[PDB]
């Protein structure tokens, strides 16, 4: 296979502030925060993921498994690695997306989506999919979680701490996301992660309801076998779920190619009212804020003239 010459940044635990946590996990803890870069004058919104434990090795070997991932990608639709600190616990900064899970985003503004949002959404993380299809890289945990928000115009993939490459091998599990080929047969293909693609444009068509809701996991394989699939959203068209039961078959040759996906909603977006029917299309504004009064109150700080965004903030250094 090719050479890997990403560059691996090492950062200062000087050069960035931690404001708030977003996320509390055992292990683990989320905290938004600035990163200034050393000499640079700009200020970077990030997001720092840290381990609180000590090794807890499998533990550790799996955050620096996910900053080789993430340093090794590069796509609008894929979430950016900034560095890496190596303080007591190893530190990953990351780019900051200031609107959260677009799980959390769906529920919360489910009566100000609009059908140009959702088609659109669908757009981007196939092209995300798409682009770590190329890279022969299988994600193993797609899901609308794992979908991060930078505006509402624009959402990147992200979670690559079970990525594995293709035919690797290598050394909680979702289960209503899993292609019935991995939950058999532990296999895992960029047609398996279609299969998880199809689950969270589900996710995204109800708003974020769950999958088989009051169904234990248990009994998912024996359902799938049976050909029981996830039932059609209202707002749906038969042609757009009809796309995701395309992407629950069971022969996974037969599914889409990211690479269709793309073309697929792409044309729907052409024309969005006609392939999803939200009462009230119209008068729907989402909110996107790029003022230098908006970061703040989010690390208000006090003045952000110098912020800069991950996206435009690129190096040689
Ligand atoms: C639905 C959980 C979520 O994503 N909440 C969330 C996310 C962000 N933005 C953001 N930007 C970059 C990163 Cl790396 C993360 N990571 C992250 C944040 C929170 C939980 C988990 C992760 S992670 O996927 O494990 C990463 C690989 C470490 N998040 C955000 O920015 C403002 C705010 C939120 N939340 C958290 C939940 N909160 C209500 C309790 C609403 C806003
Ligand atoms: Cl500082
Ligand atoms: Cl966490
Ligand atoms: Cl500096
Ligand atoms: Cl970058």
């Amino acid at each position: 296979e090719a050479p890997n010459q990403a560059l691996l940044r090492i950062l200062k635990e000087t050069e960035f502030k931690k404001i708030k946590v977003l996320g509390s996990g055992a292990f683990g803890t989320v905290y938004k925060g600035l990163w200034i870069p050393e000499g640079e004058k700009v200020k970077i919104p990030v997001a720092i993921k840290e381990l609180r434990e000590a090794t807890s090795p499998k533990a550790n070997k799996e955050i620096l498994d996910e900053a080789y991932v993430m340093a090794s990608v590069d796509n609008p639709h894929v979430c950016r690695l900034l560095g890496i600190c190596l303080t007591s616990t190893v530190q990953l900064i990351m780019q900051l997306m200031p609107f959260g899970c677009l799980l959390d985003y769906v529920r919360e503004h489910k009566d100000n989506i609009g059908s140009q949002y959702l088609l659109n959404w669908c757009v981007q993380i196939a092209k995300g999919m798409n682009y770590l299809e190329d890279r022969r890289l299988v994600h193993r945990d797609l899901a609308a979680r794992n979908v991060l928000v930078k505006t509402p115009q624009h959402v990147k993939i992200t979670d690559f701490g079970l990525a594995k490459l293709l035919g690797a091998e290598e050394k909680k599990v979702p289960i209503k996301w899993m292609a019935l080929e991995s939950i058999l047969h532990r296999i895992y293909t960029h047609q398996s992660d279609v299969w998880s693609y199809g689950v969270t444009v589900w996710e995204l068509m109800t708003f974020g309801s769950k999958p088989y809701d009051g169904i234990p996991a248990s009994e998912i394989s024996s359902i799938l076998e049976k050909g029981e699939r996830l039932p059609q959203p209202p707002i749906c068209t038969i042609d757009v779920y009809m796309i995701m039961v395309k992407c629950w078959m069971i022969d996974a040759d037969s599914r889409p190619k990211f690479r269709e996906l793309i073309i697929e909603f792409s044309k729907m977006a052409r024309d969005p009212q006609r392939y999803l029917v939200i009462q009230g299309d119209e008068r729907m504004h989402l909110p996107s804020p790029t003022d230098s009064n908006f970061y703040r109150a989010l690390m208000d700080e006090e003045d952000m003239d110098d912020v800069v965004d991950a996206d435009e903030y690129l190096i040689p250094q």
